[PDB]
């Protein structure tokens, strides 16, 4: 039957779950609407990536500006500014994902509604937003909801593992720190930012400590986790992939290899495809495409002892996350 | 009596620029004006940079709210947005340096005008306003014209380097292209970019080509040099630096050291300090913070005959480029 | 069917392999290296970073000097002096000489010693006969066993100045290469005693590099000779390179005269070879693109119908490790 | 009481102990030995520098060939591959740094003494030699131990931090997440590294996951923390300045101010040189050139609960260093 979905705001995460989407069972993508945006240029954006390589999974031919003949299958193109004025309805968009970036409070990413569109989920981190991360609480959903977060790009990650360790070893207290690429919030060279100071220096050439609100968030998907953890961020000058770097004080003495084992038969189990196992030499790279949200790298990971380690997971902050967003609209619409 | 200007726009070019002034003893920054840096975010940036070490000339405090104190001798800053509604007249703004990649229109830069500043320097080539080039045209100045604009990060190097061989060889054709580095113009990762698509797409992950008027630009520098000339360039993952390749065709028959002793016995005197000579196994790093407007790699180069030659030129654009400004508006008030 | 090696597995040596795997033309059966281990080599190959991760199909040990490239093996090697390469007692035929130190006719010449019929070198050779594919692998009879695929650099500039030269004929020109760093660049200000400036910083500075891949495509296109000769420029990325190739043609013509000349030289008798693209792309655009050239449209700018600036794409790795194939397929068919 | 150096491995690490010598009014370089570097190319690397700055302090010519001459003060050159043949007192060297760091071992250091060397000052630690780290344990040297390790760029960090803190309230335990700058023991594109396989992964293009004793190297400079430090390494894509991600558990339950004025009153105390306190907003290239063992930034850590924080401070591992390595002489000597 497929669920229709409307793509709001055509970044990074707002393409990659476009692309995530053309390309399923369940979902079908039938309109995108992000005013910066000419179709013409929606399709060359869509086609090349410099982080996933060219489309090819359909043909891409404009039918008749405005729409996007996406190979067969349509896609209507909006340039509607005003999440109000979006006709979501008329088109035919049950579900809108939340791309755009500048929409997180329930209401301004609310006005979706209003367009037409049945049930939005916001693609970030929520002020007041029922946030949802799969393989936590997605399980703690309702109906009647119709305004979700989707976590951060991170969260799904630090949650996860959160969840796995903590149920079986109990996180005492913890600082989590995690070695984030840059996305499209930093500038190329020591430009204006009024927010993160650091932050608006060249993104390419530096080390910057962003700080963080991901593990002040599990505190929402995971309670007793909540006041447990918390945490920063060091940008760096890679493009994708990203690391997150959980230590804790875990309350049940367990050794390293006992811990691996943990997340292992955990990635084999109900997490199997949200929080992976790994036990390689690896390196960044070599996680671009992954579709989950968080990587366990065994031995990148570090135990002082029984009752105090540090635990290291990758992820993609965009490929895992935008899979985190049709995976929930999944989840939403089977319910 | 020592110039007084103001810096609109304290972008990359701004504090650069400001550190040529508030360095020289010729000139006196009055007044600054940047919409986005409240005075605060303002020391913070002045002061520490990424790519020409830390400011260590002048203690930087802010006396209030409205006025920052650089090296004891007070300067002003205003969040105007709009150009014409600064009041530039009142802290002493005989010249303006409007650097914003934007108000680069005689009519627009010709706002400031209002709020008294007597001169505006555009930091950009326009459209409307007459360019020079400190060391070529920067007499076609006169105290009758108060709009004016300072060429270009290229038109700098090429413009001094054509010079030479022109007025001592014979240029036909020749073409160019330019290595150049990032700019605050780029997006970090690929990102939509209204007019500039190849320009959308992640700065330092990408060998980003783009077109340079600069070429051409240097046919109204150098009227003489009409069409003779044009070419391109590429945005190479360098957050400073940018080198010349001119391909240059040439009727004057000569050997490749008759150049070199002509690019260097023309920087020993005419254009000392306007245009270098080095013959060293150098690299772009090695020529951070030069105020040569252009090196000459006569080392690099080479040529097919003696007629058909490649000829490379080093060049800070930042930092160099500036100097030009703080002496061009140290010149045009000569006049 | 047709077996061959490899000696040195570096990145056009296992990109070479990644290619005789993929194909049904090729078959990969010897592989000498001493400076990485087979549990080492199955890892090198594995993972990447520029091209990717190797999931087409699976690998795994069987026992030393043995690997399972799903269910075919490859013989394993470490010895150091390729004239102790058994590669005739492997199968490998054609000894592919990817490593980089031994491109003198003479010494790669020492597989031929280890029994293997003949040797192609993947680089340069002061000596050894060099063959561009699209070129002239036409001059090649199969009595030489020393041969060369020219360059990175000029396995693309080459067709793309020849076809130029044929329909407007080139009377002088030069060319520049902004090429991406390699094996052979340090990762911070460091040695080198052949190329200072290729010592400094690799990601960090723009190292300007000498480079007669354009003196080279005089060796193989003779009447280009002499009218030829560039530059190069080392800039921060890992793959992908331009070339800038700004020259003179005898026959004045548009420059759309020379897109369609080119466009539909990249549509017949050199498809597979050069490429022609019009559209807003760049380098990372191009990781995996075959092709030895591929013109960019929308890129060159021309001065006028008599001296204009043609540039040119080539992923450095991928493009060449497939032309090296390219060659052996060709000596395999003469 | 000049003391006068000899220099085994010129370089990154190498020239710039040459360039704190020749700019320490007490200290004399007078033998340089990195075999592969030359008298001609050694005068390049020394003089530019992509990263610490061009070398604009003295003049430097070449007296001869197996001989520099370094601002009238001449300088020894050898291009011995093997150590028990370095004639060092035959130039003259009570002192000898090894910095080819393929020496870290006593015996294989000790060949320096067969040629008349004295002290010998490994810049890596040693598995058998002594360590010593600036401000923490310099007071352990003992005239007779000839030859002496010297922590790490990343030890020379983690000591004067762990050690302001562990004094002033005591480490219970604690992991360290060290951010360190490539260095030559990586690969610029993916390349064999048998001893360290991700580590020769694209040194410019990934986020390749190390291991450092580093931390668990203070158990020996800070006999107490022995066994109650740990932790691995990430190498993202830059050139110098690092960072110290400690996360640690406090035993004297004492507020993040306190921590931060712990790590100031003692920064510019008994540590005044070795520790440093930045209360601003900077990012990585801000702490380059900045000789300090380790600067502790204010801003960046943060605090779960008033015995779990996380502090973090900056290094210049290359410079910073650097300095260490001639103080620990003269500190050597003067005992």
């Amino acid at each position: 039957g497929k669920i229709k979905i409307g793509i709001n705001g055509f970044g990074r995460i707002g393409r990659l779950v476009a692309r995530v989407a053309l390309q399923s069972e369940d979902v079908e993508l039938v309109a995108v609407n992000d005013p910066f945006i000419t179709t013409d240029y929606m399709t060359y954006m869509f086609k090349y990536d410099t982080v996933h390589g060219q489309w090819k999974h359909s043909d891409i031919k404009i039918k008749d500006s405005k729409t996007l003949l996406l190979g067969e299958k349509p896609v209507t193109v909006f340039g509607i500014r005003n999440p109000d004025e979006i006709p979501w309805a008329e088109a035919g968009a049950e579900y809108v994902v939340e791309s755009t970036g500048v929409f997180t409070d329930k209401e301004k990413a609310a006005a979706h509604l209003k367009g037409g569109a049945k049930k939005v989920v916001i693609s970030a981190p929520s002020k007041d937003a029922p946030m949802f991360v799969c393989g936590v609480n997605e399980d703690k959903y309702t109906s009647d909801i119709d305004i979700v977060s989707n976590a951060s790009c991170t969260t799904n990650c630090l949650a996860p593992l959160a969840k796995v360790i903590h149920d079986n070893f109990g996180i005492i207290e913890g600082l989590m720190t995690t070695v984030h690429a840059i996305t499209a919030t930093q500038k190329t060279v020591d430009g204006p930012s009024s927010k993160d100071w650091r932050g608006g220096r060249a993104a390419s050439f530096n080390i910057i400590p962003s700080s963080t609100g991901a593990a002040k968030a599990v505190g929402k998907v995971l309670p007793d986790l909540n006041g447990k953890l918390t945490g920063m961020s060091f940008r760096v000058p890679t493009v994708d992939v990203s690391v997150v770097d959980l230590t804790v004080r875990i309350e049940k003495a367990a050794s390293y290899d006992a811990i691996k084992s943990a997340i292992k038969s955990a990635s084999e189990g109900k997490l199997k495809g949200i929080i992976g196992y790994v036990e390689e030499d690896l390196v960044s790279t070599d996680f671009v495409g992954d579709s989950r949200s968080s990587i366990f790298d065994a031995k990148a990971g570090i135990a002082l002892n029984d009752n105090f380690v540090k635990l290291v997971a990758w992820y993609d902050n965009e490929w895992g996350y935008s899979n985190r967003v049709i995976d929930l609209i999944r989840h939403m619409a089977k319910t």
